[PDB]
């Protein structure tokens, strides 16, 4: 059939992005086929419909476009309950942490996400430590390093570890590293390569055990008004391709992409070194992490949020979905 509704999906990443190739393309297919063509989905990567990434959330909410994919934290401070997912050593895999974020958001973020229909609230694959020169084999080795963290809480963690955290827009990264304003940065492996950093930051440190350094919360968000305008027999087609199992899948795609990057470095296909810290060393980093958690909880309480309850629920959910997947 001819399209009754055309859903324009807008995001910042290139069409070659794993999520675009492996999630949005099949999402588009399923929506179109299951609606018998009544729903068309048009994909616009690389900000091809205009603006910059901090404007995406409002582009969907305001109905300029129908669906967006974005980082909540691009509007820093806008989603204060979501920030719990930025804490050090909270996440496990992108897949399981994603499923946990979705459920957390459905429980706690109904007002924070008012006006969007959440196709998937998820996280990216957990990040790692990337430096030009310093092989980080112990906590002591990060002391004094100029490191760009990708969130407030990761920068706070960096400062507790004794690094000097430096805030700047993401586009300034490659160049601040090359200019020597920065020693390194904290981001996933897929982001290192896509940013043109794979030959600049050739030392990479990851950790032992069933928790990883950090992630942040992302969303595939539809204008609630557009969802509400769809007929009763088409809304369920969207519902069938929305929710926590979609979030899991997005996270898993991002996990697979980061794993391929690690394999490439380990094989020699890409240059550099991957250092994994042992268990006991990793515990020292987690102990510092716990200080950031405790500070976040206190600050949240001071502002009227039940921070302890939220942290406890985020961590409960991460454990739930990690265990379910391991089985
Ligand atoms: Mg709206």
């Amino acid at each position: 059939q001819e399209a009754e509704y055309t859903l324009r999906l807008h995001h910042f990443f290139p069409a070659s992005a794993p999520v675009h190739q492996e999630y949005f393309l099949p999402w588009k297919e399923a929506i179109e086929k299951e609606s018998d063509g009544r729903l068309a989905v048009e994909l616009y990567p690389s900000m091809q419909l205009g603006g910059t990434p901090p404007s995406l959330y409002d582009q969907a909410k305001d109905g300029q476009v129908d669906i967006i994919w974005t980082v909540l934290g691009y509007n820093s401070g806008r989603f204060p309950r979501a920030e719990v997912f930025d804490l050090p050593f909270l996440p496990t895999s992108g897949a399981a942490t994603s499923q946990a974020a979705h459920e957390y958001a459905m429980t706690h973020m109904q007002d924070e996400l008012e006006g969007v229909y959440p196709i998937a609230v998820h996280t990216h694959s957990p990040g790692a430590l990337h430096t030009k020169e310093t092989r980080i084999e112990a906590l002591e080795d990060i002391e004094g390093l100029k490191m760009r963290g990708p969130s407030r809480l990761v920068n706070r963690y960096l400062a507790k570890l004794g690094a000097e955290p430096i805030g700047m827009p993401v586009a300034q990264a490659l160049e601040a590293l090359s200019r020597g304003v920065l020693d390194g940065t904290v981001i996933p492996f897929e982001a290192i390569t896509a940013m043109g950093l794979a030959d600049i930051t050739t030392e990479h440190t990851i950790f032992s055990g069933d928790r990883a350094l950090y992630t942040t919360m992302m969303i595939v968000a539809m204008d609630q008004d557009k969802y509400d305008a769809l007929p009763e027999d088409l809304q369920p087609i969207i519902d069938a391709h929305a929710g926590g199992r979609e979030a899991y899948r997005i996270g898993q795609i991002m996990d697979q992409a980061d794993h391929r990057q690690i394999l490439a470095i380990q094989s020699g296909e890409q240059p550099g070194t991957i250092t994994r810290l042992g268990s006991e060393e990793t515990a020292r980093w987690q102990a510092v992490g716990q200080e950031v958690v405790d500070e976040w909880i206190a600050e949240a309480e001071e502002k009227g949020l039940d921070g302890q309850m939220l942290y406890d629920d985020a961590t409960r959910l991460v454990e739930r979905y990690t265990r379910a997947a391991a089985l």
